[PDB]
Parts: C-alpha cells; sequence; structure tokens
C-alpha cells in the first residue's frame, strides 16, 4: 500500500489501533508512565487520521517500523529510563529495528500487579470505564513485553466481559472471582505456552518442530491430504521462527498470511473453518488456531497395509526418511485424536528405531512384524496414568486430590524448597480438575497441554535455583521424555530427614479467619514440612495427624478461647505425632 498506517488504521478500526499502538510502546517503554503512553498513542492516531484523509500527507509514505521508530526517539527520557536502548536512534532503519528488539528487557523489575477490591474496581469501571481497561492493559503489557500484542487485546476484551455483567449483578465477588482467577490461569498459560515454543526451537532445532506441527496438524485437519499438511507445517514453522524473533509486524503479517491460505483452501483443510474464516483479519490467526478437529473420513483402513505387510517399506523409507517417517505420523495421528501429541512422536521414534534395524537385516519383513505390537505399551501407559489419577481425583474432591499429590512427590524429590512444592501440586491438582471431567476421547490432549505448562513452570523455578540432580535431568531431557521421566520418579532413598523445628509446627488462631486460599495453603505448608521431617512415614499414619489436625481446628476456632487453646492443643498434637511417627 502507498501508505502503511492508513491500510492498517482501516482493516483494525480506531479501537482496535489505539489499543495496539499502547501495547506496542508499553512492551518497549516498560518505564514510561501511563499518562506518557496516552500522549504518544493520541499522537500517533492523530497523524493515522491524516494518512487516511490523504495517502499522499506528511510522511505517510514511510514504513511502519520507521514511524513506530521515529517516535520512540521522541521520549526525553530515552537517555535516562533506558540509556542503552537510546543509542539504537543512531543507526539505520534495517538495524534501530533490530536494535530495539534485542534491548527489549524480558523479566522487568516491577512490583506485582495487585488485584484490588471488586468494589474499588467496579467503581473505576463505571466512571471512568475506557481508561480503566487502558490503563490495566498497559499494566500487563509492560510486564509480558513478548507476549503477542494482538492475542492480549483478546484477553483485554474478555476481561471487559466480566465487569459489565458482574459488576451489575448480586454478589459481584462471586460473579467477577472464579472469572479473574480464570483468566489469570488462562492468560499466565498463555504467556508460558508461546514462550515454550520458542525454547523447543531453538533447543531442539527445526526438525522436531516439524514433527511436532505435522502430528497436530494432521490431527486438527483429518481430511486433509499429506502433502496439503505437509504445505501448512512448512508456513507453521516459518511463522514460530519470525515470531519468537520478537518483532511483531512481522509476525502480524506472517500469521495474516497464513490464515488467508487457509480460508482460500478451506476445501482441501478442514470443513470446520466456516466462521472463522468470517471473522476479520484481526481474529483470523487466533480463531483459526483454536478450530476444533475435524472428523475423520471414518473409511480409513489399517496401517499394516502400506507400514508393515507392504512391499518396498524399506526402499519408501531409505528413499526420503523425512519424508516417510512424517506420513507415518500423518497417518497415525488423523487417525487418533485422543492421542496426545507427545505420544504420536513417541510412536514415530519407535517406527523409526525400528526400520533403521530391519532394514539392515538380510530378511526384513520377518523383522519388523511386531512394530504395531510396540506401540500398546507406550500407549497404555499415559491411558493408565490417566486412569489412575481420575479415580483418585473422582474418590476424594479437588482439594483432598491436592495433598495426595503433595505427599507423593515431596517424598520423591524432598530437597525442593516448600513454597515450590505447594505451588506445584496445586497446579497440578487443577489439571485433574478439568481434564478428568473430559471423556476419554480428550483426557489426553487436555493432560499433555497443561503438564506442558505446569512441568515447564517447574523446570524455570528450578533453573534458577539448583536443587537436585534427578529434577535437573528431567528438565534437561527431550520433550517426549521430560513427563515420563518425572512419572519415572521414586523415593529418595538416601535423603537425610529435616531436623524438627517446632516454630514451623505451630499454628495460631489467624488461620480460623483467613481466606479459603490462605487456608488451604497453611494446611499444606505444614504437610510438606511433616513429610520432610518424617519421610518414611505410612499413609496410614498420615491419615491420621492430618484427621487430629483437623479436630485440633475445630476444638480452637469453634471454642470460645482462641490463641490460648493453639499452645495447649498445639503442644497435645506435635507431641502426639512424635510418638505416632516413631
Ligand atoms: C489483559 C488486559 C486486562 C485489562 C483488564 C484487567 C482487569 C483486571 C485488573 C487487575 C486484576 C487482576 O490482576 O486480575
Ligand atoms: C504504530 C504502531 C503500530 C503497531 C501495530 C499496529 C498494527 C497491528 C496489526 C496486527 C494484525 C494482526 C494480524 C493477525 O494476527 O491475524
Ligand atoms: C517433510 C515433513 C518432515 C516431517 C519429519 C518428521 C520426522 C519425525 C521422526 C520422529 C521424531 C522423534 C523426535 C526425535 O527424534 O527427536
Ligand atoms: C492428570 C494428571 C496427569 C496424569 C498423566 C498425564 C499423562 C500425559 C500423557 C501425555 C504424555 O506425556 O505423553
Ligand atoms: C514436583 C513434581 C514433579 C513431578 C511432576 C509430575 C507430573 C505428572 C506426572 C504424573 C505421574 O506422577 O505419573
Ligand atoms: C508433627 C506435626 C503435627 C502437626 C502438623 C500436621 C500438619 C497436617 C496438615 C493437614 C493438611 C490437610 C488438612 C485438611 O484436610 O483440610
Ligand atoms: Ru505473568
Ligand atoms: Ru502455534
Amino acid at each position: 500500500h502507498k501508505s502503511e498506517v492508513a491500510h492498517r488504521f482501516k482493516d483494525l478500526g480506531e479501537e482496535n489501533f489505539k489499543a495496539l499502538v499502547l501495547i506496542a510502546f508499553a512492551q518497549y517503554l516498560q518505564q514510561c508512565p501511563f499518562e506518557d503512553h496516552v500522549k504518544l498513542v493520541n499522537e500517533v492516531t492523530e497523524f493515522a487520521k491524516t494518512c487516511v484523509a490523504d495517502e499522499s500527507a506528511e510522511n505517510c509514505d514511510k514504513s511502519l517500523h520507521t514511524l513506530f521508530g521515529d517516535k520512540l526517539c521522541t521520549v526525553a527520557t530515552l537517555r535516562e529510563t533506558y540509556g542503552e536502548m537510546a543509542d539504537c536512534c543512531a543507526k539505520q532503519e534495517p538495524e534501530r529495528n533490530e536494535c530495539f528488539l534485542q534491548h527489549k528487557d524480558d523479566n522487568p523489575n516491577l512490583p506485582r500487579l495487585v488485584r484490588p477490591e471488586v468494589d474499588v474496581m467496579c467503581t473505576a469501571f463505571h466512571d471512568n470505564e475506557e481508561t480503566f481497561l487502558k490503563k490495566y492493559l498497559y499494566e500487563i503489557a509492560r510486564r509480558h513485553p513478548y507476549f503477542y500484542a494482538p492475542e492480549l487485546l483478546f484477553f483485554a476484551k474478555r476481561y471487559k466481559a466480566a465487569f459489565t455483567e458482574c459488576c451489575q449483578a448480586a454478589d459481584k465477588a462471586a460473579c467477577l472471582l472464579p472469572k479473574l482467577d480464570e483468566l489469570r490461569d488462562e492468560g499466565k498459560a498463555s504467556s508460558a505456552k508461546q514462550r515454550l515454543k520458542c525454547a523447543s526451537l531453538q533447543k531442539f532445532g527445526e526438525r522436531a518442530f516439524k514433527a511436532w506441527a505435522v502430528a497436530r496438524l494432521s490431527q486438527r485437519f483429518p481430511k486433509a491430504e499429506f502433502a496439503e499438511v505437509s504445505k501448512l507445517v512448512t508456513d507453521l514453522t516459518k511463522v514460530h521462527t519470525e515470531c519468537c524473533h520478537g518483532d511483531l509486524l512481522e509476525c502480524a503479517d506472517d500469521r495474516a498470511d497464513l490464515a488467508k491460505y487457509i480460508c482460500e483452501n478451506q476445501d482441501s483443510i478442514s470443513s470446520k473453518l466456516k466462521e472463522c474464516c468470517e471473522k476479520p483479519l484481526l481474529e483470523k490467526s487466533h480463531c483459526i488456531a483454536e478450530v476444533e478437529n475435524d472428523e475423520m473420513p471414518a473409511d480409513l483402513p489399517s496401517l499394516a497395509a502400506d507400514f508393515v505387510e507392504s512391499k518396498d517399506v524399506c526402499k519408501n523409507y531409505a528413499e526420503a526418511k523425512d519424508v516417510f517417517l512424517g506420513m507415518f505420523l500423518y497417518e497415525y495421528a488423523r487417525r487418533h485424536p485422543d492421542y496426545s501429541v507427545v505420544l504420536l512422536l513417541r510412536l514415530a521414534k519407535t517406527y523409526e528405531t525400528t526400520l533403521e534395524k530391519c532394514c539392515a537385516a538380510a530378511d526384513p519383513h520377518e523383522c519388523y512384524a511386531k512394530v504395531f505390537d510396540e506401540f500398546k505399551p507406550l500407549v497404555e501407559e499415559p491411558q493408565n496414568l490417566i486412569k489412575q489419577n481420575c479415580e483418585l481425583f473422582e474418590q476424594l474432591g479437588e482439594y483432598k486430590f491436592q495433598n495426595a499429590l503433595l505427599v507423593r512427590y515431596t517424598k520423591k524429590v524432598p530437597q525442593v524448597s516448600t513454597p515450590t512444592l505447594v505451588e506445584v501440586s496445586r497446579n497440578l491438582g487443577k489439571v485433574g480438575s478439568k481434564c478428568c471431567k473430559h471423556p476419554e476421547a480428550k483426557r489426553m490432549p487436555c493432560a499433555e497441554d497443561y503438564l506442558s505448562v505446569v512441568l515447564n513452570q517447574l523446570c524455570v523455578l528450578h533453573e534458577k535455583t539448583p536443587v537436585s540432580d534427578r529434577v535437573t535431568k528431567c528438565c534437561t531431557e527431550s520433550l517426549v521424555n521430560r513427563r515420563p521421566c518425572f512419572s519415572a520418579l521414586e523415593v529418595d532413598e538416601t535423603y537425610v530427614p529435616k531436623e524438627f523445628n517446632a516454630e514451623t509446627f505451630t499454628f495460631h488462631a489467624d488461620i480460623c479467619t483467613l481466606s479459603e486460599k490462605e487456608r488451604q495453603i497453611k494446611k499444606q505448608t505444614a504437610l510438606v514440612e511433616l513429610v520432610k521431617h518424617k519421610p518414611k512415614a505410612t499413609k496410614e499414619q498420615l491419615k491420621a495427624v492430618m484427621d487430629d489436625f483437623a479436630a485440633f481446628v475445630e476444638k480452637c476456632c469453634k471454642a470460645d478461647d482462641k490463641e490460648t487453646c493453639f499452645a495447649e492443643e498445639g503442644k497435645k498434637l506435635v507431641a502426639a505425632s512424635q510418638a505416632a511417627l516413631g
């Protein structure tokens, strides 16, 4: 186009343009106040209207990176608050924009965004609605810089739907709090999911990411031919390559072009895209990525007719090992939408290792005749782990299930810090809360997706604090081996039990008057130090104690005398559990 700003101002809208421009300058100017960005956003949008009224006005034909970088150097505090980033303004445009992406700080040093009371949020949301959503959007963007700016706009529109519906209701906290926590746990999961694909691209190479894209696209698009899925995997690998680079316009255009090809080839990809392709350009890439798995033709035959019993299997493989193996991922994923994508890569590696061993023998057909028999143990292993834990989640509650995990995983790796073991077991319990509530045809894709972000969060906290060698080995291993590595952990026999500290196992009358979240944290934090003090404690002993602690809380909180009860009964509970866990 003759003017980049005029075009993007048209096919996005003025309300969407000012929002993205705010997120743009918030991720680069993470130290300027909110009033400065509003000054810049209003100066940019007023300039954008000049190019809409005339495509040949002052500096309208310039590039967006030039207009973005020109505004980036207008700030006077650029030399003081960022300093080194101000040096980028002395380079040419193809390097200046590259200079700005490097000096972007991933993890700044800002306070946490404290969630205030519902009354003060519904008053600010009602008094001045626009600046309320923009300020908090400016606070999320300045703390998550590499977050995809358009996708961050999709969450802000969801928050707006939570206030308009709940801030005029009965107990607004009953309407809003289960929604803000939903949007937080989902928003933090999206921030960690896209950050994981960048690590998996530079650690496992370009080939490993393509195998993952082959298995998920063919799973999502079973009616698509292998040539069409292979074409999409190449474009998909290019998108996440340049989106992880840090550039917004470079990543926004690649995703927009990919969505246009998918919408122009719905007859050879999927039939579920009618609704997604109706949406405008901003929502195309987001809708398509979350489209439901299409139905398989159901008339598909077995895989032994082309990969086992057929002739020239070693010939079709040796001619192109990556093309032949990718078909095995294609032909197996679209016939198993219930398998996790990581599980399908585990089967293809089994098929890959078998062909490299059988085709080097005298009689190949007799060798790999049992290649499909090796898949059943690898497939039953995650299915049985889903069955064991979901049945445990059916008996116990969600809270009682978290404690079962908190005891099981503390005895395996007792060296991990207590606050880490708590947040892990509670986030891990949230996985079974919604994945076990799905049928068996969706349990493994659910568990794979949430375990991927929870296990990676564990490895992030363990990377900045080396604690256990067994945890480091599982965090360093491959993608198909990461989750089985954690499931293969056993009880640490070399662990010396931690010395007793009475201050930890002392409880005061404040737990009678804490929120349900704070109460569950303290009951579980004390359960970790209880196991770390006596790791060889059997479960029947822990059925007690925890029941003696249940009566200890009901005896002190309900009595007319508090604080004093925690001193008398607190000594009885501790000392009785001393001889109970002998
Ligand atoms: C002057 C700052 C400009 C910041 C970027 C404004 C235009 C963003 C366009 C985003 C298009 C998204 C396409 C897509 O993901 O489907
Ligand atoms: C042109 C399409 C190429 C698709 C290549 C897929 C190859 C998958 C082989 C199995 C990979 C298992 C993971 C690994 O070996 O690290
Ligand atoms: C030897 C120290 C004894 C006192 C500490 C015991 C800690 C028990 C924690 C119980 C947590 C679960 C409570 C519940 O079921 O709601
Ligand atoms: Ru965050
Ligand atoms: Ru993606």
